[PDB]
């Protein structure tokens, strides 16, 4: 019996970037996220885990049959600091290490201290790096600490500008994360400029159950149509979600 939740959770599971980024990380935590990525109704699209750890995980996504899982990191992170040489070798390690897409934070308390230029030079920066190397780049903006709608939309122009390939809601390590409120913002922003080929949109953190995913996927929906959430342009950066998409698919 297909329902409207059934088929937005195997939407959102096929749609996953399935992460782990904690201070107590290890190899095996790593490898066991990489065989909770290989579903008995699909694969996540990629895996989110910190640059030391891609190695290990390309060598098991490959051992399970699953080399198409891509691999996906973080980059100045979570603090998004403003230093540009710092952001650019921490994302040009992450290329060396055998990043498939790099997520960086965009320099957000900058902005918001009206230094606009700080937040380009550096996306600009990353993307060109990335770009080289056949990288997709996403800017993680942290809209929960900008907070303002006027913050929220600059800095969201300001990374497509500057080449973004995705904009991310959130690092899910502050207090505020992924809002169906900012989601639209930003989603707004990516119809404004027009960029709905080039630019994709991610809500993360905090993102934990099988309607909260059904939420997210309704705003798409309902701006771009249907078809367009493909995973070019939108994935789901969660750590918490996939059991309860799981649950919701009767795999619980």
């Amino acid at each position: 019996h297909m329902t409207d939740l059934k088929a937005s959770s195997l939407r959102a599971l096929k749609l996953m970037d399935l992460t782990t980024l904690n201070d107590d990380d290890t190899d095996e935590k790593v490898i066991a996220l990489c065989h909770q990525a290989k579903t008995p109704v699909g694969n996540t699209a990629a895996i989110c885990i910190y640059p030391r750890f891609i190695p290990i995980a390309r060598k098991t996504l490959k051992e399970q049959g699953t080399p198409e899982i891509r691999i996906a990191t973080v980059t100045n992170f979570p603090h998004g600091n403003d230093d540009i040489d710092i952001a650019l070798a921490e994302t040009r390690a992450a290329i060396a290490y055998g990043a498939d897409e790099v997520d960086v934070v965009f320099p957000y308390r900058a902005l918001m201290a009206g230094n606009e230029q700080v937040g380009f030079d550096l996306v600009k920066a990353c993307k060109e790096a990335c770009a080289a190397a056949n990288v997709l780049l996403k800017v993680i903006i942290e809209t929960g600490e900008l907070k303002d709608e006027a913050l929220i939309r600059k800095a969201s122009e300001i990374s497509i500008k500057a080449g973004a390939d995705f904009i991310k809601t959130s690092t899910g390590k502050v207090a505020v994360n992924a809002t169906p409120e900012s989601a639209r913002i930003m989603m707004e922003v990516i119809r404004d400029m027009g960029v709905e080929k080039t630019v994709g949109f991610l809500p993360a953190g905090g993102v934990r159950t099988a309607e909260d995913a059904q939420k997210y996927l309704a705003i798409a929906d309902e701006l771009f149509g249907a078809d367009w959430a493909d995973a070019r342009h939108y994935r789901f950066g969660a750590s918490s979600l996939l059991a309860s998409l799981l649950k919701a698919l009767g795999h619980g």
